């Protein structure tokens, strides 16, 4: 019934998608937060592979990823696991945490680090002792994240934000402008769903990048 | 008002569907200009991830074969494009009639884009065959017309067909699966496209993944 929304905290377009969806959820439109890792999805070992060969959830939590294809390995893995921990406090706390962290990173330009996770938890009103205890369940949070990454791979998710409407209608939705106004957010969502439900079976609308 | 520019390649059935849609919309007053983008050129290894184009379809010999892989579509597509330019020298209506006839030969009849198909499309389009013959001897002029299309497409960043340039900086690739000829269905589909590109949210991409 809710639309599944795959996101990565790294990604400002995913931030805007989650902001849109949050305001729409205010009006009764159901959305469910799920994770897709850009580091894993774009990883050279996973390129042109029937089956995922390299998992973000196999990497040590404190490991430095380098400056190449894994440069954002550590912040995105840690952000994902903190968000799973927050989501154990229910849907409303999960949205509060995910939005707060997104905003710290993309509006306030803070790194996805421990200080940012802590500020997101207090901005979200989390029970901090419970959040702390859930974060100690690293293996369990990794299993949850791995399940999200598997569901994403089964759909062929390639970027964020990607919305699964159900019924086999799934699409990446990239837009530039932050849209929190309720009326504008509803217009934008209506454009998207209209495009996916058209009996013309629209697959792609995509602007090129000019010279 | 200026027509929408429609970049297509005869090889491509999504471009075919885009041209079929646009022809129906032109029937209600929506303006469209037919232009050419080469998928062979756009996907050529020498052009991959280049600031500037390094290999031009219009630089190639007319009987040259491109060779293995996608390059085998070099000679049909170049030759198809040139015949279309010669057809377009007989006016817009004859150009649409020729483009549609050739598209339908290739995608409905499954005929190769070869000389027999060009001749057949020219007769189906009702061209003046003698003027068409004479224009096809202006190989230099046709190559230069095609190069102008290809450079215009490169300046916009065109990467695939069909790509629609609405003017005002709103340009997008538009890929849809179902042949759409009904006037109302075509108008609704087109309103979807233009609404997406004119939204104040600055939508850049809506794109379905490919399930495993």
């Amino acid at each position: 019934q809710p639309t599944d929304l795959y996101f990565d905290f790294l990604c400002p377009y995913a931030w805007r998608g989650v902001e849109m969806a949050h305001v729409l959820r205010g009006s009764g439109e159901g959305f469910r937060l799920r994770h897709f890792s850009l580091v894993q999805g774009n990883h050279p070992q996973n390129k042109d592979q029937e089956t995922v060969q390299w998992w973000l959830t196999d990497q040590p939590l404190g490991a430095e990823g380098g400056s190449g294809y894994m440069k954002y390995q550590r912040p995105s893995l840690n952000a994902f696991l903190a968000a799973h921990a927050a989501a154990r406090q229910g849907e409303e706390k999960s949205w509060a945490f995910a939005l707060a962290l997104f905003r710290l990173h993309h509006e306030d330009k803070r790194d996805l680090d421990e200080a940012a996770f802590q500020d997101a938890a207090t901005r979200a009103g989390l029970d901090l002792s419970q959040w702390k205890q859930d974060r100690q369940d690293e293996a369990g949070l990794r299993r949850e994240l791995r399940a999200d990454l598997e569901a994403a791979a089964a759909l062929g998710v390639f970027g964020t934000p990607t919305f699964d409407l159900g019924g086999g209608d799934v699409a990446y939705f990239k837009f530039e402008e932050l849209t929190r106004d309720p009326q504008a957010a509803r217009d934008l969502w209506n454009l998207f769903t209209s495009t996916l439900r058209s009996e013309a079976r629209v697959a792609t609308i995509r602007r090129p990048v000019p010279k």
